[PDB]
DNA sequence: GACCACGGCGCC
DNA sequence: GGCGCCGTGGTC
């Protein structure tokens, strides 16, 4: 126990009000290296002498710090090393649970933790050339662009979304007065459980589905979409359901988000929280924001550039099936793209009649559930209720990928990344055929993500050179920030960097739009 | 208050 | 296939 500061290169341990950097109070702050805890009198005035963020969830201490106006760069995290080795290592309780420690609640110990588990997970990580280099070409960087991306925020246009809002409560109150006209009575149409009885028991319809966990009679829209005029009281609740949906989860929270420093919205980009290496976006979660329906892009709307500035949306085109026809090699596939074809598009006209130019953009989103549903073991039975109805070598590279990894344990992406799936050789075959279909989906999917990871390392820098922001990142799409002046170059630069990032057999083709708001840039 | 399981559903 | 957040119903 060591007086402050800490030496160059300590390993930092830190205490938050709450999870969120960006509204969290820094409640204590301590480092360790080399025998000693050194704690900090004043955790905000301490934060001014450290060079670099070194230790568990090295970013959130790093976002907090340019919330103050502090450039600390996130440096070594051992979150960021055990996610490697195994994706689900997702939290610092599990991982201090499974490589030698204990994730307590005190600055001192977390620095200490964060120490041993690093020279643990490190050593792990020895002769393991691909996930080394995955750590320091794409992971541990990228942790430094999520840091300035998640202190930047994007703009909501408030006062609109606070207007949708009572727009759209008048509304439901009519969808609902009526489900209570046709049930006979009022009830809680919220309660999931309430309605299974007015459906079900009261008006005697028939049930098409059980709930997984507790065999309820199941009031999923899947159910409903087949009851929608066996009764009138369904479609009213299909069109209640689209809204409280949109108003409670969107609508509403979001206005009440905005930071009063920054004025804007900020979201967390979690880089050790999925199987397939994606990040996931919480608190909120602005990777999922409405865009289907109508009402969806009203409040797609809301989000707005700064005065002065344009968003520049770009989105890797068919991504998932250029890189399986990487993977796989299929020559078919692969000619099919040197063609310029678009699956998407062809699929989408088989399905509801139409030449390939009156392909509207719903009944080609329809198209993609279709296209990956049937790629990654969809039943016929499914896709017979949905689109109303009664690749030679693509098969050979998934047996061969199922087969080394029921061989090795474990799934790898193009650049190493692994997942581990041991439920491959279960003798339950609907767990083992589960299992499968997680399997070999990872290397496809995690293969996207790495690219897009590795895109966004080399994109951020030359982004602060031409003074744009990267705002978001939805898996396969970045929203960038540029002043007006400069959003065309900003735009056909960015859509260069992610095109080239890293050649494949086939050529990646990234779609680009400006505008002024999320909407009208896509 | 907190946390939880569940059904349900928004996006990729 | 991969996520996170919703309200409800529930416990502590
Ligand atoms: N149901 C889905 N299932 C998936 O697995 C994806 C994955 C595979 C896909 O390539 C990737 C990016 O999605 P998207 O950008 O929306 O789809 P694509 O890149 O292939 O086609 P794009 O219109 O941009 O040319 O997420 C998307 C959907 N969407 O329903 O969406
Ligand atoms: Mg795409
Ligand atoms: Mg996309």
């Amino acid at each position: 126990e060591a007086p402050w500061p800490p030496p160059e290169g300590a390993f930092v341990g830190f205490v938050l009000s709450r999870k969120e950097p960006m509204w969290a109070d820094l409640l204590a702050l301590a480092a360790a290296r080399g025998g000693r805890v050194h704690r900090a009198p004043e955790p905000y005035k301490a934060l001014r002498d450290l060079k670099e963020a070194r230790g568990l969830l090295a970013k959130d201490l790093s976002v907090l710090a340019l919330r103050e106006g502090l450039g600390l760069p996130p440096g070594d995290d051992p979150m960021l090393l055990a996610y490697l080795l195994d994706p689900s290592n997702t939290t610092p309780e599990g991982v201090a649970r499974r490589y030698g420690g204990e994730w307590t609640e005190e600055a001192g110990e977390r620095a200490a933790l964060s120490e041993r588990l690093f020279a643990n997970l490190w050593g792990r990580l020895e002769g393991e050339e691909r996930l080394l280099w995955l750590y320091r070409e794409v992971e541990r960087p990228l942790s430094a662009v999520l840091a300035h991306v998640e202190a930047t925020g994007v703009r909501l246009d408030v006062a609109y979304l606070r207007a949708l809002s009572l727009e759209v409560a008048e509304e439901i109150a009519r969808l609902e007065a009526e489900v209570f006209r046709l049930a006979g009575h009022p009830f809680n149409l919220n309660s999931r459980d309430q309605l299974e009885r007015v459906l079900f028991d009261e008006l005697g319809l028939p049930a098409i589905g059980k709930t997984e966990k507790t065999g309820k009679r199941s009031t999923s829209a899947a159910v409903l979409e087949a009851l929608r005029e066996a009764h009138a009281i369904v479609e009213k609740i299909l069109q209640y359901r689209e809204l409280t949906k949109l108003k409670s989860t969107y609508i509403d929270p979001l206005p009440e988000l905005i930071h009063p420093r920054t004025g804007r919205l900020h979201t967390r980009f979690n880089q050790t929280a999925t199987a397939t290496g994606r990040l996931s976006s919480s608190d909120p979660n602005l990777q999922n924001i409405p865009v289907r329906t109508p009402l969806g892009q009203r409040i797609r709307r809301a989000f707005i550039a700064e005065e002065g500035w344009l968003l520049v949306a770009l989105d890797y085109s068919q991504i998932e099936l250029r890189v399986l026809a990487h993977l796989s090699g299929d020559e078919n596939l692969i000619r099919v793209f040197q063609e310029g074809r678009d699956i998407h598009t062809e699929t989408a006209s088989w399905m509801f009649g139409v030449p390939r130019e009156a392909v509207d953009p719903l009944m080609r989103r329809a198209a993609k559930t279709i296209n990956f549903g049937v790629l990654y073991g969809m039943s016929a039975h499914r896709l017979s209720q949905e689109l109303a109805i009664p690749f030679p070598k693509v098969r050979a590279w998934i047996e061969k990928t199922l087969e080394e990894g029921r061989r090795r344990g474990y799934v790898e992406t193009l650049f190493g990344r692994r997942r581990y799936v041991p439920d491959l050789e279960a003798r339950v075959k609907s767990v083992r055929e589960a299992a499968e279909r997680m399997a070999f989906n990872m290397p496809v999917q995690g293969t996207a993500a790495d690219l897009m990871k590795l895109a966004m390392v080399k994109l951020f820098p030359r982004l602060e050179e031409m003074g744009a922001r990267m705002l978001l990142q939805v898996h396969d799409e970045l929203v960038l920030e540029a002043p007006k002046e400069r959003a065309e170059a900003v735009a056909r630069l960015a859509k260069e960097v992610m095109e080239g990032v890293y050649p494949l057999a086939v050529p990646l083709e990234v779609e680009v739009g400006i505008g002024e708001d999320w909407l009208s840039a896509k």
